[PDB]
């Protein structure tokens, strides 16, 4: 099992236009949110590769921490990491754990899907977020995701998070035990 953190880019995947990102500052009402989402790849429903643990406003924006729990997809991105050129092709040299690097490379997009601002200025009937999306492309604001085999040790690498901060985030984080979330539903593509 993989930590995932980092801060999210808040989009809502709109019909007519190509994309929206909104402002944070939309959506802090509905935080914290410590209730399991979906982790998929690029908003594709059919490729949930974990839960979130917790989104978090921080003082420099929202804050997302990750469990990725798929057998599926960590022994497919395990293998590629030992054995695949082209996975390693965009990292550094000889990494001494190449399974975050590629991670940390391929994948350095956190996006967390919201509900329409329309919504979100009135009162909301159901959830306002669906799920948190790994995205290859469309990253806005700075900073990029962080993978590792320790939570603490994945929000430590963010020099923006203060002490306190981190406190917090890794209290709910500890608070949750993996083994009793569901399996994800991604499938491997060589099937
Ligand atoms: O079915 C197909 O024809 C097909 C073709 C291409 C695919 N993926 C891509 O083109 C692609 C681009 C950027 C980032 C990633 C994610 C990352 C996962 C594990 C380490 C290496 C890559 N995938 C995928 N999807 C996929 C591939 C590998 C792991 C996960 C999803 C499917």
């Amino acid at each position: 099992g993989l930590y995932v953190g980092g801060f999210v880019d808040v989009v809502s995947c709109p019909k007519l236009e190509q994309e929206l990102y909104l402002d944070p500052d939309q959506v802090t009402d509905y935080l914290p949110v410590t209730e399991p989402l979906p982790i998929t790849i690029e908003h594709l429903p059919e490729t949930e590769v974990g839960w979130t643990l917790g989104l978090f406003q921080v003082s420099h924006g929202i804050f997302c921490t990750g469990a990725i729990t798929s057998p599926a997809f960590l022994e497919l991105a395990s293998r590629l990491a030992d054995t695949s050129h082209v996975a390693r092709a965009p990292v550094k040299n000889l990494p001494k754990e190449p399974l975050l690097e590629i991670l940390h490379t391929w994948l350095p997009g956190l996006s967390l899907s919201s509900i329409h601002p329309r919504e979100l200025s009135q009162t909301p009937s159901g959830p306002v977020f669906q799920h948190v999306s790994l995205c290859a492309l469309g990253r806005r604001r700075g900073t990029v995701a962080v993978y590792g085999h320790d939570a603490e040790w994945v929000v430590s690498r963010f020099s923006s998070v203060s002490k306190s901060e981190r406190a917090h985030i890794l209290q709910h984080v500890s608070s949750c035990r993996l083994e009793d979330l569901s399996t994800p539903n991604f499938v491997s593509p060589l099937e």
